């Protein structure tokens, strides 16, 4: 009886734990799915508007993320591609028999609070039907209805116009001129891949974007400990990293134009994942502009910073992303920024549940984060856990960055899947240095697995092959600040710290780290007169390549003295081409020797094309 009842929406990988979490509690799930078959959007259709696209492949490794308790086969690659993930899911719905529970071609429609309980409208026309449930679990995903930006003219186009949900391999841009506009993750790959067929790869961006590669050196670029990002200096480590394991693609990355200012990395600061573009903008394959398209002729399309004017386009690709609000439509009264606790839990009856919250989830993979909210959500439905009022509180806001392995940890901790940092820490903070290994979070607590230990211990293995140990070892002391005094002295009677681990941590008092929902945020932060703009453009140019500040930047200073370098030379004048189509001829450097022969120079050819 008191198998309480849960309305699933979907059969992507959410649902499938969230159905499989609270049959470990010995609830009842119910999942309604709108497709055929489990999967979500690695399910391709034909007429394909969403899904994921032929070439894509998990971000990060496989080490990071799958599911606690059910690793996935690596036999093809670390780095799994559609196949090897809709696989993945299909077998974990069979060892966990979810299968019974799911009811294909069946679109949920509406949810409505019913006293405590959910009345749910399920179903289109003649075969709409009404059902009460306990609680509803939305499982809906992200990125299925695309969006759209309003560009002027872009209605009146006449080549062929695509948004990258229909995407699905290259053979579609062969003997095309191509205008690809926005540099997501969609953007990157869809530009890349165009780069081998189309006749011509045009790129439209606003601002730069940091990019890695999948494989960071030897290691992926998801192994990074949460003692590491608490360094914080946010990737200024991973920066480190990759120029100190990368130093190829780093000076690649320069050469190409496209690495971002310190404003641009603040106001962004989500790594980017993809293999190749980059090599692709550096060899010319690809024409990038970084600024804003001002109108779309009928055939082609101008640009507002540099005046230019692509003519014979033949398919315009928006990688502008998704909408993701109207995913949201069967809830439509309620509001899901202002009404749910993290993003998570509907305030006044966490029974309804958000599982993919409302951020975006970097450094590791999204199932075990929709896994972490599974187990949690399985806890609230038990009666075995009770949102505190701090809880409660928080407001997940517009922009924000979730790293997912401080969320791991935040989340593994409230439902003690960690040792205690307080009796164990020195295990808590072995686990704090460990990249996000998902098995991990089964060694011990609600459900854990016996076979666990053994998995994490082949990804602890390959873990092991930089340390920054002072700046560590620092964390580590105003971690115990952070714990408090009578925690300390405890930690130092009962044995678990030594004397000078305690005697630290009392001097870095006023510094000390205490872990809270906030630790995982990371949160962004964003003709005379024509001709000053122009010089002043440059000379920031200048200063960014260089790393050097503008004081030190003078109009009359020869420009060798500054140290360029090929690498660092490069990088400066295909800054300037980016935003202003201007070419440097090879020989532009050997006869304007100062800045102000440079911009002037430059500023004339400038307008012996269209400017402004
Ligand atoms: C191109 C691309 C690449 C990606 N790469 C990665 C990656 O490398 N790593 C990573 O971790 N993640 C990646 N993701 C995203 C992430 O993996 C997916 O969101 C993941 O599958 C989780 O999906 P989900 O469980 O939230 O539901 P989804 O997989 O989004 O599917 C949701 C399901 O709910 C169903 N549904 C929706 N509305 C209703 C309704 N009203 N009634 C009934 N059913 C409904 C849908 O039919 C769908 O089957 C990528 C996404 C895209 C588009
Ligand atoms: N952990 C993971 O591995 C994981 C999980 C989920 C999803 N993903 C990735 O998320 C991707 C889905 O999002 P997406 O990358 O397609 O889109 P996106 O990240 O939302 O970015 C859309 C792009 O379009 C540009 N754009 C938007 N409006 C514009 C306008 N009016 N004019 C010009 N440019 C505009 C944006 O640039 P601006 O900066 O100028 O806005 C942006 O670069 C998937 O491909 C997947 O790889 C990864």
């Amino acid at each position: 009886r008191t198998k309480k009842r849960i309305c699933i929406i979907g059969a992507g990988p959410a649902g499938l734990v969230m159905a499989k979490s609270l049959l470990e509690e010995g609830h009842e799930p119910v999942i309604y799915e709108t497709e055929s078959v489990l999967g979500g959007i690695w399910n391709i259709k034909a007429d394909k508007t969403a899904g994921v696209y032929n070439s894509t492949r998990f971000q990060n490794s496989a080490d990071t993320s799958f599911f606690s308790d059910f690793p996935a086969d690596t036999t093809d690659g670390f780095f799994l591609g559609v196949d090897q993930v809709r696989a993945y899911l299909q077998a974990y719905a069979s060892r966990f028999d979810i299968h019974q529970y799911i009811h294909y071609n069946s679109k949920i429609i509406a949810v409505t609070e019913h006293g405590d309980q959910w009345k749910v409208d399920i179903g289109e026309g003649d075969q709409q039907q009404t059902r009460y449930f306990d609680g509803v679990a939305m499982c809906h995903g992200r990125y299925k209805h695309p969006f759209i930006p309003t560009i002027p003219g872009l209605d009146q186009f006449q080549g062929e116009v695509l948004h990258s949900g229909q995407y699905y391999d290259n053979r579609i841009f062969a003997g095309k001129r191509v205008l690809v506009i926005g540099n997501g993750v969609s953007g990157m790959d869809i530009a890349e891949e165009a780069s081998h067929v189309a006749s011509a790869v045009f790129w439209s961006m606003r601002s730069l974007r940091l990019v890695l590669p999948r494989m960071v050196g030897y290691l992926p670029n998801d192994f990074i400990s949460p003692a590491n990002l608490l360094i914080s200096k946010d990737n200024s480590i991973i920066m480190e990293r990759l120029k100190n394991s990368m130093p190829e693609y780093y000076e690649c990355y320069q050469k190409s134009g496209l690495f971002p200012s310190l404003e641009d990395f603040r106001a962004n600061p989500f790594v980017h994942i993809n293999d190749g573009v980059i090599q692709r903008v550096a060899e010319g394959a690809i024409q990038t502009h970084v600024e804003d398209i001002e109108r779309f002729t009928g055939r082609g399309c101008i640009f507002s910073a540099s005046g230019t004017h692509i003519e014979n386009i033949d398919m315009v690709v928006l990688c502008t992303g998704y909408d993701n609000s109207q995913s949201f439509d069967y809830v439509k009264q309620f509001s899901m920024r202002d009404d749910f606790a993290m993003g998570l839990f509907y305030r006044q009856n966490p029974s309804l549940v958000n599982t993919y919250g409302l951020q975006n989830v970097g450094t590791t993979g999204t199932l075990p984060y929709l896994e972490m909210v599974a187990r949690w959500y399985a806890q609230i439905i038990s009666g075995n856990y009770t949102l505190d009022a701090e809880e409660l509180n928080h407001r997940a806001g517009e922009g924000e960055i979730v790293v997912a392995p401080l969320a791991n940890v935040i989340m593994g901790l409230k439902l003690g899947l960690l040792p205690d940092p307080k009796t164990e820490f020195q295990a808590f903070w072995r686990c704090l240095n460990y990249p996000s290994f998902p098995p991990m979070y089964r060694l011990r607590g609600p459900h854990a697995d016996p076979q666990a230990q053994s998995v994490l211990s082949r990804s602890v293995q390959r873990s092991l092959i930089g340390e920054h140990d002072s700046q560590l070892q620092t964390v580590k002391h105003r971690l115990l600040a952070g714990l408090g005094e009578e925690v300390m002295q405890a930690l130092l009677a009962r044995q678990e710290i030594s004397q000078e681990e305690y005697l630290q941590a009392q001097r870095c008092g006023e510094n000390a780290i205490v872990l809270s929902w906030d630790t995982q945020v990371i949160r962004p932060v964003k003709d005379r007169l024509a001709e000053e703009a122009f010089q002043q453009r440059i000379t920031e140019l200048m200063s960014q390549t260089l790393k050097l500040d503008v004081g030190q930047i003078t109009a009359d200073r020869h420009l060798s003295d500054y140290g360029f370098s090929s690498v660092t030379l490069t990088a400066f004048s295909r800054k300037i081409t980016d935003e202003y189509n201007i070419r440097l001829q090879p020989f532009v450097f050997l006869e304007y020797t100062t800045l102000k022969a440079l911009t002037d120079f430059l500023y004339r050819k400038w307008s012996e094309q269209q400017p402004a």
